């Protein structure tokens, strides 16, 4: 169990708005995942298999522990946070850093449509960080090169796969690319 910290994922934002506009409020724009932002857990193997197309940013309701709220998407209802293109940090937080295999990382494609639910089709990879089997916070920053050609709202899906589990936590990033 853990979550992509900085840049803040989606997950986490629930988590930071729950403080700030209260736990019903916060429930209402994001589901129950902002008391659990660690814990958006689905099958492992992505993008041939893993968590459905419509059912990503959920990872299909994380194995039972949240809902599908993270699964809306419109041009309008996540909160954006600017990144440059070119080279950046991605941090995870672990409540629980299990033995991992591999984390992953893609972003949304130039052409793609923020008002359609995610599909694995709309997504590019843009980096693999391969891990020896040990706990996942013996690596917690990764260095991901972000396409430099094109902007605006974009999505971020980074993926952790455990490695003794057949499981692997997905976490989109809502960014404003520049
Ligand atoms: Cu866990």
């Amino acid at each position: 169990h853990g979550y992509i910290k900085e840049p803040v994922s989606r997950a986490y934002m629930g988590a930071l708005e729950k403080q700030t506009m209260g736990w019903t409020a916060a429930a209402q724009k994001y589901g129950s995942v902002i008391d659990n932002p660690q814990s958006v857990e689905g099958p492992k193997g992505f993008p041939a298999a893993g968590p459905p197309d419509g059912r990503i940013a959920s990872a299909n309701g994380g194995s039972g522990q949240i809902d599908f709220g993270l699964d809306k998407q419109t041009a309008d209802h996540w909160v954006k946070q600017n990144i440059r293109g070119g080279f950046n940090t991605f941090t995870w937080h672990y409540t629980a850093p299990h033995a991992t295999s591999k984390w992953h990382y893609y972003i949304t494609k130039k052409n793609w449509n923020p008002n359609k639910p995610l599909s694995r089709d709309e997504f590019e990879l843009i980096g693999t960080v391969n891990h020896d089997g040990s706990k996942a916070d013996t690596n917690l920053t990764h260095k991901i090169f972000v396409p430099t050609d094109r902007s605006g709202y974009h999505i971020i899906l980074g993926v952790w796969d455990v490695a003794d589990t057949s499981n692997a936590f997905y976490n989109v990033i809502d960014v404003n690319l520049t």
